[PDB]
């Protein structure tokens, strides 16, 4: 199901925000804007409770899920808070055998081909790019041919200038945190708006 929500909404947010207050009001914002897919990274206090009291946007249409969330205690936290997608800056073996168990879309960070197929290995082919303010969209273009089966989702270093950049190297959903996160909801929500229509039209 992720998989193709993630082909289809073509972004996800994830909100490097303060207290679970702002975090609310700014995952609001993003909504509106038209980013469907939200991440509640765990650098937020308690974004556990975060998610369970923003659940209410599960119905409205929103897609929460789970950012950086380096160890299994905190993948815990996330299932038991209704998040339905479990997002790791690394490549975590026993987080991706529990999100396997328990039927929660994981994507983890790989930066490099030896752990690329190590990720492979292990059964997902959608990972995450982190970071791309290093790799760039050489990585995704370069590694198309020797792992063409294999879709990246470049978190970090995406922006307005090069999101569709991004996007004519064959990625799915850039990962964006600091350029649609970082301001008031009454602009966070006007860079959302004007960042998922670049995205769809570039």
């Amino acid at each position: 199901k992720m998989e193709e929500l993630f082909k289809k909404h073509k972004i996800v947010a994830v909100l490097r925000a303060n207290s679970v207050e702002e975090a609310k009001k700014k995952a609001l914002a993003v909504f509106l804007g038209g980013v469907h897919l939200i991440e509640i990274t765990f650098t937020v206090p308690d974004a556990d409770t975060v998610i369970k009291e923003l659940s209410f946007l599960k119905e409205m249409g929103a897609i929460i899920g789970a950012g950086t969330v380096t160890s299994v205690e905190q993948a815990r936290k996330a299932v038991e808070s209704g998040a339905e997608f479990i997002v790791s800056p690394h490549l975590d073996e026993e987080i991706s055998q529990f999100a396997k168990e328990k039927g929660v879309f994981y994507m983890p960070g790989v930066m490099t081909p030896t752990e690329l197929v190590k990720a492979m290995k292990l059964g997902h082919t959608i990972l995450k790019l982190f970071p791309g303010e290093v790799v760039g969209p050489q990585f995704v273009k370069a590694m198309k041919g020797p792992f063409p089966n294999v879709k990246f989702v470049p978190t970090g270093g995406v922006n307005l200038d090069n999101v569709c950049e991004w996007f004519k190297a064959g990625v799915l959903a850039v990962g964006v945190g600091s350029a649609l996160v970082k301001g008031t909801p009454v602009e966070v929500a006007e860079k959302a708006k004007a960042f998922v229509e670049k995205i769809r039209g570039c």
